[PDB]
């Protein structure tokens, strides 16, 4: 006991269990006017993950890290689906909901080096750079449809599938990271930054035989992790941490747009190898 044993060249393994909540964004633009056609929303409600972290200091100056966390199984989610069929109306004129949309999957892994710039006995910051792909998958069922402003409406067979989709987001990011220690409690707080996303996603129209795929390049994404902490051993630290991010927006160009926001909640062990 007393403050965190760090040694030269150490390394680090945590694990964290928590949840995942977020929101997708499947677009269809009018190429010609920019006008939106069709929007997607789905949903991320509650998917438990599980999260890994490791961490290798080469150097007093520099680390190695590779994260990740994945769904454990699939989680509940949700869709809504409009569309504005009527170019003289502002208002959409078709909505379906799907409250009984799974959430198949999620995953993330995030491969970067820090370089620490200034450090000192209870501070410090850095600069980062690294490598992220992050995946969703859903599969829409069922609900409930009114097209043609509330004047046609009806419901989708239950259980039976109506549209799956899936996005990937992969980008190289640069950012600045962050450490505030005193005693045994520990504070990281870091913030990634892209303007080089690369977004796809693969849509299944089940019940119309279609499949769509749509791809985005050069779009930017925002992210942030904070992480408190208690080292209830000099080796071994306590923590939850946060995160959220954001990616800004047969389907190609001005015709597409893909986004998500998603943030995670977890909580778990660090231990530091000597």
């Amino acid at each position: 006991q007393l403050i965190p044993n760090i040694s030269p060249d150490s390394f680090t393994v945590a694990a964290s269990t928590g949840m995942l909540s977020g929101k997708s964004h499947e677009m269809l633009y009018d190429a010609e006017t920019g006008r939106k056609i069709s929007q997607l929303d789905w949903k991320i409600k509650n998917v438990a993950i599980l999260k890994g972290d490791i961490s290798w200091d080469p150097y007093s100056f520099l680390t190695l890290n590779a994260r990740g966390w994945t769904s454990l199984a699939s989680g509940s989610g949700n869709m809504d689906d409009y569309d504005w069929m009527n170019e003289n109306q502002s208002e959409w004129t078709d909505h379906s909901s799907h409250p009984a949309t799974n959430v198949n999957h999620a995953n993330e892994y995030d491969l970067n080096v820090k370089g620490w710039l200034l450090q000192d006995e209870n501070y410090k910051a850095g600069i980062t750079a690294g490598y992220q792909e992050t995946r969703f998958s859903w599969t829409a069922t069922g609900g409930s449809y009114s097209y043609n402003n509330g004047a046609y409406t009806g419901n989708f067979p239950k259980g039976v599938r109506v549209i799956g989709y899936n996005q990937r987001f992969s980008m190289p990011y640069i950012g600045l990271a962050g450490q505030y220690r005193i005693n045994d409690f520990e504070l990281n707080a870091l913030f990634k930054f892209s303007d080089w996303v690369r977004a796809h996603d693969n849509d299944e129209h089940y019940m119309r035989d279609l499949t769509f795929r749509e791809k985005t390049s050069g779009s930017r994404y925002y992210g942030t992790v904070i992480n408190a902490g208690y080292y209830v051993t000099p080796n071994a630290k306590v923590f939850a941490e946060f995160t959220y991010s954001k990616y800004d927006e047969s389907i190609g160009g001005d015709a597409a747009g893909i986004s998500n926001k998603n943030y995670t909640v977890t909580a778990g062990l660090q231990y530091r190898f000597g």
